[PDB]
């Protein structure tokens, strides 16, 4: 699926944490059943991520509008099967509605971003709770503030999302979602010492740090499954519900 700052649809990220690799595998399988059967009006695509640094998963989902999303939330499978099943294999659930604030690619300022299991993107994710006063500052710092990323070795792309509203998370929030050549390229950047960090990096980070209002959540992922509206694709033959 394709991500761009001109997106007029709703970007939904469903974030799940868990405490064993067995529950992670189970999460992946349950998410994938829902994706493969997805026919909701307005549903555009889902991209399932499997946690690497720590146990959990992430679904990056595109919806035509919030109205379409709410219809799904009002469905009986979601209410009586999905939530309770997920509840039992997770330590937390955050269903976050966002708009795309900024994109950057290694080759173009504001370039379009593609996500999918075929790219082998090492995917890096952070949700920052921020002060309501400081939200725009955070967005500016993370997006335009980090133009330097495009020249970092192994960096592929960066999406910055503005949090609109969420289930399981209160207050203002923003999200950083980036793609890298490998775990190795990411950690080399992540772990730069002060002497090796760009000063523009220090400035961006310092601006975000000033307005963070609580513990951010970060994790890394492999993309393991993606499907779009009407796409003839599934990890299993039989419909589950």
């Amino acid at each position: 699926p394709i991500i761009s700052a001109e997106d007029k649809h709703l970007t939904v990220l469903n974030l799940f944490t868990t405490d064993t690799p067995e529950k992670q595998g189970k999460l992946i399988e349950e998410m994938t059943k829902i994706v493969d059967a997805a026919t909701y009006e307005g549903w555009m695509s889902s991209t399932v991520h499997s946690g690497v640094d720590s146990h959990g998963t992430l679904n990056f989902i595109q919806w035509r509008s919030g109205e379409d999303l709410e219809k799904r939330y009002a469905g009986e499978e979601f209410k009586h099967r999905t939530l309770p099943v997920f509840g039992e294999i997770t330590t937390s659930i955050r269903l976050m509605q966002n708009e795309v604030a900024h994109t950057l690619t290694s080759d173009a300022l504001g370039g379009k971003i593609e996500i999918g299991p075929g790219r082998d993107d090492y995917t890096v994710f952070t949700v920052f709770p921020v002060t309501p006063q400081g939200q725009d500052e955070a967005l500016d710092a993370l997006g335009p503030g980090q133009a330097f990323l495009a020249q970092v070795p192994g960096f592929r792309a960066h999406v910055v999302l503005k949090g609109l509203r969420a289930r399981g998370l209160e207050g203002a929030f923003v999200i950083s979602y980036s793609q890298w050549d490998s775990k190795q390229a990411w950690e080399a950047y992540r772990d730069q010492a002060p002497q090796d960090q760009d000063e523009a990096r220090k400035a961006a980070v310092g601006r975000v740090r000033a307005v963070v209002a609580g513990e951010p959540y970060s994790n890394t992922y492999q993309v393991v499954h993606t499907r779009s509206a009407g796409e003839k694709l599934a990890a299993a033959l039989e419909h589950h519900h």
